[PDB]
């Protein structure tokens, strides 16, 4: 169990500790670590809850529903913190393509991986810290998708996080 605090994942910005920047957010008002669902489950319009029961809300997709972080393009530190360390397989990072439609459902195949850390079969600490590239080609609203897999069960952890880069 871990969420991504920073930049806030949507889910993270339900909760007090995210400052309850996005309301309505179900389950992750009090547990964002929570979105645990086998790896590569990837259903169209269900990518911010992975399809998990008390996290529907999150799937709403608006230009102007969620709370955006600002970055720039380049290099973007992504901090994860757990709740619950588990053994580690990966890290994988996605980012929309120049183009995705922000009042649209959420598809993985409008996304580009960006990045892929390997966890080496080892446990992490309870805050991890990685530095991912944001590709040029990106401004204004995205969404990066962070899914943090683990070693020793078939599962992973979902975080879909908004970002306007300027
Ligand atoms: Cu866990």
């Amino acid at each position: 169990h871990g969420y991504v605090a920073s930049p806030g994942s949507r889910a993270f910005f339900g909760s007090s500790a995210g400052g309850n920047l996005n309301t309505n957010v179900g389950r992750a008002q009090w547990e964002p670590q929570s979105i645990e669902a086998p790896k590569n489950t990837f259903i169209t319009g269900k990518l911010a809850s992975a399809g998990v029961s008390g996290f529907e809300p999150l799937d709403e997709q608006t230009a102007t529903r969620w709370h955006k972080t600002n970055i720039t393009t380049g290099p973007l530190d992504i901090t994860w913190n757990l709740t619950a360390q588990h053994r580690t397989a990966s890290w994988d990072y996605y980012i929309t393509k120049n183009g995705w439609n922000p009042n649209q459902p959420l598809d993985i195949k409008n996304f580009d991986k960006i990045a892929s850390i390997d966890g080496k079969q080892e446990v992490p600490n309870k805050v991890v810290k990685q530095t991912i590239n944001i590709p040029t080609d990106r401004k204004g609203y995205h969404v990066i998708y962070a899914v943090w897999g683990i070693g020793d069960t078939v599962n992973a952890f979902y975080q879909a996080i908004d970002v306007n880069i300027q």
